[PDB]
DNA sequence: CGCAATAAATGTGATCTAGATCACATTTTAGGCAAAAAAGGCTTTACACTTTATGCTTCCGGCTCGTATAATCGCACCTTATGTGAGCGGATAACAAG
Protein backbone atom coordinates (compact mmCIF):
# COMPACT_ATOMS: atom_id res chain seq x y z
CA UNK A 1 0.00 0.00 0.00
CA UNK A 2 2.81 2.12 -0.43
CA UNK A 3 4.82 3.96 -2.91
CA UNK A 4 7.62 1.69 -4.30
CA UNK A 5 10.03 4.91 -4.61
CA UNK A 6 9.30 5.82 -0.50
CA UNK A 7 9.16 2.70 0.49
CA UNK A 8 13.04 2.20 0.19
CA UNK A 9 13.46 4.99 2.50
CA UNK A 10 11.89 3.48 5.51
CA UNK A 11 14.37 0.57 5.26
CA UNK A 12 17.24 2.10 4.26
CA UNK A 13 17.66 4.34 7.22
CA UNK A 14 17.03 1.21 9.90
CA UNK A 15 20.38 -0.18 8.53
CA UNK A 16 22.32 2.70 9.65
CA UNK A 17 20.84 2.89 12.68
CA UNK A 18 21.13 -1.08 13.51
CA UNK A 19 24.93 -0.18 12.04
CA UNK A 20 26.03 2.10 14.85
CA UNK A 21 24.84 -0.18 17.39
CA UNK A 22 25.51 -3.43 16.50
CA UNK A 23 29.29 -2.63 15.79
CA UNK A 24 29.09 -1.12 19.44
CA UNK A 25 28.03 -4.40 20.89
CA UNK A 26 30.73 -6.17 19.01
CA UNK A 27 33.07 -4.67 21.54
CA UNK A 28 31.27 -6.31 24.37
CA UNK A 29 30.65 -9.77 23.43
CA UNK A 30 34.51 -9.98 22.49
CA UNK A 31 36.21 -8.47 25.94
CA UNK A 32 33.89 -10.42 28.30
CA UNK A 33 34.66 -13.77 26.70
CA UNK A 34 36.62 -14.47 29.91
CA UNK A 35 33.62 -14.67 31.75
CA UNK A 36 32.09 -17.31 29.65
CA UNK A 37 34.30 -19.64 30.50
CA UNK A 38 34.69 -18.66 34.17
CA UNK A 39 30.95 -20.55 34.86
CA UNK A 40 31.49 -22.89 32.31
CA UNK A 41 32.94 -25.09 35.06
CA UNK A 42 29.69 -25.95 36.44
CA UNK A 43 28.25 -27.90 33.20
CA UNK A 44 31.15 -29.98 32.11
CA UNK A 45 31.46 -33.80 32.22
CA UNK A 46 27.75 -34.42 31.92
CA UNK A 47 26.45 -35.67 28.49
CA UNK A 48 27.85 -32.46 26.35
CA UNK A 49 31.66 -31.55 24.92
CA UNK A 50 33.01 -28.76 26.22
CA UNK A 51 33.45 -26.94 22.55
CA UNK A 52 29.69 -27.15 22.63
CA UNK A 53 29.15 -25.72 25.85
CA UNK A 54 30.46 -22.43 25.74
CA UNK A 55 28.41 -22.26 22.65
CA UNK A 56 25.11 -21.59 24.55
CA UNK A 57 27.40 -19.38 26.18
CA UNK A 58 28.47 -16.75 23.76
CA UNK A 59 24.83 -16.65 22.70
CA UNK A 60 23.58 -15.81 25.77
CA UNK A 61 25.83 -12.96 26.59
CA UNK A 62 24.91 -11.51 22.96
CA UNK A 63 21.42 -11.18 23.94
CA UNK A 64 21.83 -9.63 27.58
CA UNK A 65 24.21 -6.79 25.89
CA UNK A 66 21.30 -6.14 23.48
CA UNK A 67 18.41 -6.04 26.43
CA UNK A 68 20.98 -4.30 28.97
CA UNK A 69 20.27 -0.97 30.21
CA UNK A 70 23.06 1.38 31.68
CA UNK A 71 20.70 3.64 33.16
CA UNK A 72 20.19 0.47 35.96
CA UNK A 73 21.15 0.02 39.10
CA UNK A 74 22.55 -3.52 38.42
CA UNK A 75 25.77 -4.27 36.44
CA UNK A 76 26.54 -6.06 33.29
CA UNK A 77 28.49 -8.56 34.68
CA UNK A 78 25.87 -10.26 36.96
CA UNK A 79 22.92 -9.53 34.85
CA UNK A 80 24.56 -10.86 31.62
CA UNK A 81 25.57 -14.47 33.27
CA UNK A 82 21.92 -14.74 33.73
CA UNK A 83 21.06 -15.31 30.54
CA UNK A 84 24.24 -17.31 30.12
CA UNK A 85 23.45 -20.39 32.42
CA UNK A 86 20.32 -20.16 31.28
CA UNK A 87 21.17 -21.25 27.63
C1' DC B 1 30.22 -163.92 -15.81
C1' DG B 2 32.28 -162.84 -10.88
C1' DC B 3 34.38 -159.40 -7.92
C1' DA B 4 34.84 -154.35 -4.80
C1' DA B 5 32.95 -151.38 -1.28
C1' DT B 6 30.33 -147.07 0.06
C1' DA B 7 25.10 -146.06 -0.17
C1' DA B 8 20.79 -147.06 -0.89
C1' DA B 9 17.24 -150.46 -0.53
C1' DT B 10 15.19 -155.01 1.81
C1' DG B 11 12.63 -158.12 4.55
C1' DT B 12 10.69 -159.49 8.85
C1' DG B 13 5.46 -159.81 11.31
C1' DA B 14 3.23 -159.19 16.15
C1' DT B 15 1.69 -154.34 18.43
C1' DC B 16 -0.57 -150.24 18.56
C1' DT B 17 -2.76 -146.34 16.55
C1' DA B 18 -4.43 -143.73 12.43
C1' DG B 19 -8.10 -142.82 9.35
C1' DA B 20 -12.42 -144.24 7.39
C1' DT B 21 -17.19 -145.81 6.96
C1' DC B 22 -22.18 -145.35 7.29
C1' DA B 23 -28.26 -142.90 8.54
C1' DC B 24 -30.48 -139.74 11.73
C1' DA B 25 -30.95 -136.49 15.70
C1' DT B 26 -28.37 -132.04 17.86
C1' DT B 27 -26.05 -128.37 17.61
C1' DT B 28 -23.68 -124.17 14.60
C1' DT B 29 -23.45 -121.56 11.07
C1' DA B 30 -24.28 -117.90 7.66
C1' DG B 31 -26.55 -113.34 6.17
C1' DG B 32 -30.79 -111.38 6.67
C1' DC B 33 -33.63 -107.29 8.68
C1' DA B 34 -35.22 -103.17 12.23
C1' DA B 35 -34.00 -100.89 16.56
C1' DA B 36 -30.67 -98.33 19.29
C1' DA B 37 -26.76 -95.63 19.38
C1' DA B 38 -23.58 -92.40 16.65
C1' DA B 39 -21.76 -89.37 12.58
C1' DG B 40 -22.13 -85.03 10.39
C1' DG B 41 -25.76 -83.10 8.07
C1' DC B 42 -28.02 -78.52 7.29
C1' DT B 43 -31.43 -75.80 9.19
C1' DT B 44 -33.10 -71.77 12.55
C1' DT B 45 -32.22 -68.70 16.72
C1' DA B 46 -29.38 -67.33 21.54
C1' DC B 47 -25.61 -64.28 22.31
C1' DA B 48 -20.47 -62.06 22.32
C1' DC B 49 -16.54 -60.37 19.48
C1' DT B 50 -13.32 -56.68 19.28
C1' DT B 51 -13.90 -52.39 17.71
C1' DT B 52 -14.03 -47.51 17.71
C1' DA B 53 -16.65 -42.52 18.42
C1' DT B 54 -16.38 -40.31 22.19
C1' DG B 55 -15.64 -37.13 26.06
C1' DC B 56 -15.28 -36.72 30.87
C1' DT B 57 -12.71 -37.41 34.76
C1' DT B 58 -8.69 -38.36 38.10
C1' DC B 59 -4.02 -39.84 38.46
C1' DC B 60 0.51 -40.32 36.80
C1' DG B 61 3.12 -38.74 33.56
C1' DG B 62 6.38 -35.39 31.19
C1' DC B 63 8.24 -30.32 30.42
C1' DT B 64 9.16 -25.58 31.31
C1' DC B 65 9.33 -20.96 33.53
C1' DG B 66 11.04 -17.34 36.97
C1' DT B 67 13.16 -16.59 41.57
C1' DA B 68 16.86 -16.51 45.25
C1' DT B 69 21.56 -16.96 46.08
C1' DA B 70 26.74 -15.99 46.39
C1' DA B 71 30.46 -14.95 43.37
C1' DT B 72 33.59 -12.22 39.23
C1' DC B 73 38.71 -15.98 44.66
C1' DG B 74 42.03 -19.32 48.35
C1' DC B 75 46.85 -24.07 51.08
C1' DA B 76 49.23 -28.78 52.46
C1' DC B 77 49.29 -33.38 51.61
C1' DC B 78 49.62 -37.91 49.44
C1' DT B 79 53.38 -41.21 46.32
C1' DT B 80 56.66 -42.26 40.62
C1' DA B 81 59.44 -41.52 37.48
C1' DT B 82 56.78 -46.65 29.80
C1' DG B 83 59.54 -49.33 25.77
C1' DT B 84 62.19 -48.92 21.48
C1' DG B 85 63.67 -48.51 16.61
C1' DA B 86 62.25 -47.01 12.02
C1' DG B 87 60.56 -43.35 8.99
C1' DC B 88 59.98 -38.55 8.17
C1' DG B 89 60.05 -33.27 7.77
C1' DG B 90 62.31 -29.32 9.38
C1' DA B 91 66.20 -26.42 11.32
C1' DT B 92 71.25 -25.74 11.44
C1' DA B 93 76.25 -26.14 10.33
C1' DA B 94 79.88 -27.00 6.87
C1' DC B 95 80.94 -26.66 2.14
C1' DA B 96 82.20 -25.33 -2.92
C1' DA B 97 81.22 -21.91 -6.41
C1' DG B 98 80.92 -16.99 -7.82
Amino acid sequence: GLTIEQVKDINRRMSIGEAKARRAKKEMVEANLRLVISIAKKYTNRGLQFLDLIQEGNIGLMKAVDKFEYRRGYKFSTYATWWIRQA
